[PDB]
């Protein structure tokens, strides 16, 4: 489950993301270096997905205890990409494909 249809339905369908994400955090304590785009040889088939997104700049809609995180989307070894899924604590889901330079609402 790594395709923005895939996440975003299975985000409101079971309000957590699929077994395959793993945090940034626990992604550097399993030996992946940014670096050197290695999360496939240290954890296969694990996505970054489920930190917290601050929305600094005001992007996506805020509102009093809104929560926002982010969830990488198609990735495949390698580098990370520019696809992510963005997902309120009140299951609001927004896609970005530029590297959160804009967003567009899919649920």
């Amino acid at each position: 489950i790594n395709t923005f249809d895939g996440v975003a339905d299975y985000l409101q369908t079971y309000h957590k993301l699929p077994d395959n994400y793993i945090t940034k955090s626990e992604a550097q304590a399993l030996g992946w270096v940014a670096s050197k785009g290695n999360l496939c040889d240290v954890a296969p088939g694990k996505s970054i997905g489920g930190d917290i997104f601050s929305n600094r700049e005001g992007k996506l809609p805020g509102k009093s205890g809104r929560t926002w995180r982010e969830a990488d989307i198609n990735y495949t070894c390698g580098f990370r990409n520019s696809d992510r899924i963005l997902y309120s604590s009140d299951w609001l889901i927004y896609k970005t494909t530029d590297h959160y330079q804009t967003f567009t609402k899919i649920r």
